[PDB]
């Protein structure tokens, strides 16, 4: 039994970790580590690196010839706790060492997610896993996004052959948010710092009060940069099987059939994925496939692009 996108022109991948492991390669052909590549997962204690969970995702991806998306170098959650109180110069040396460490250990990263959530969750908080290192990367600076520039400069320096991606949520749901995001992309491109645009597209981003057409128009706007688009963390809630199925039919094709979208990654498929309470899983606890998954296999087989 072969992955859904086996004969398609773009990948259909999934978040990977212990609860998503069973049967993974029979469904998906690309992966992102759900949690193990966050900095606070690897370096919870300063200067001792626990690569075990990240190694598990990378080794699995390689064993299965699937592209690996490193998630994530800079974010405002699940960052180490010890960095919060260091002076910015010291924080910066730690950031640099984290970049260099990842680059050395993982030579075959397909897509490096350098910054996730610049419009929503910058590393500027000092709560649990907040990081509080925005000023180590120059803060907002002249342009308003200096720290994003600095993060991508470090990634270019340390990963000279790797495709660099920016990622965020609640982008395609509004023109104003898409224009905001594209200002960051514009600033990055002044120095040719970014290679791909990611948008997460969780359930909360694609609800029907905003028409799918508006998401399509914003995809076109993002695509106007000439950069490839990736849908990075897709999920649709399933309080009933039928709501989930109807949502899949309404939402999924718009992203899948967009000529600038070069891959979609679901944010899990088995119970225990992030939106478990909302029953976003496509396979039930008893191992059975839900009607949205039945539909999705057929739809992807019929849409190779
Ligand atoms: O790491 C993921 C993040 O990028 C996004 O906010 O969705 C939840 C997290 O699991
Ligand atoms: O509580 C954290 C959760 O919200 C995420 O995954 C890692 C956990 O430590
Ligand atoms: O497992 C969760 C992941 O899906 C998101 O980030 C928070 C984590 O707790
Ligand atoms: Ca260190």
């Amino acid at each position: 039994a072969a992955p859904l996108a086996a004969t398609a022109s773009k990948f259909l991948g999934c978040a990977y970790g212990a609860q998503q492991a069973p049967g993974f390669a029979q469904y998906w052909n690309k992966l992102t580590p759900e949690n193990g590549g966050k900095w606070g997962s690897v370096e919870a204690v300063r200067d001792q690196m626990d690569w075990s969970t990240l190694d598990a995702a990378y080794r699995f991806a390689q064993a299965n010839q699937m592209p690996f998306q490193m998630h994530v170098m800079v974010w405002g959650n699940q960052q180490p706790e010890w960095i919060k109180t260091l002076r910015p110069a010291e924080q910066r040396r730690e950031i640099e060492q984290w970049f260099a460490a990842v680059a050395q250990r993982y030579p075959d990263i397909a897509l490096l997610e350098v910054v996730n959530e610049p419009l929503n969750d910058p590393p500027s908080k000092a709560d649990t896993g907040g990081g509080n290192y925005l000023q180590a990367l120059g803060g907002n600076g002249d342009s308003g996004w200096e720290w994003v520039l600095q993060s991508f400069r470090l990634a270019r320096r340390h990963f000279p052959h790797t495709k660099l991606m920016i990622n965020d949520y609640s982008i395609t749901s509004s023109a104003q948010a898409t224009q905001k995001y594209l200002q960051i992309v514009r600033l990055l491109q002044r120095e040719n710092l970014v290679d791909a645009i990611g948008v997460q597209e969780h359930a909360f981003e694609t609800t029907p009060e905003v028409a799918v057409s508006v998401h399509r128009d914003n995809l076109d706007a993002l695509a106007a940069t000439g950069l490839p688009i990736y849908i990075t963390e897709f999920d649709l809630d399933g309080p009933t099987d039928a709501q989930q199925l109807a949502d899949y039919k309404r939402v999924f094709p718009v992203f899948w059939e967009h000529p600038a979208v070069h891959g979609i990654t679901l944010w899990g498929f088995r119970p225990g994925l992030w939106r478990d309470k909302e029953a976003a899983y496509l396979i039930r606890a008893d191992g059975t496939e839900r009607p949205a998954l039945t539909w999705l296999r057929d739809y992807v087989a019929a849409h190779p692009g």
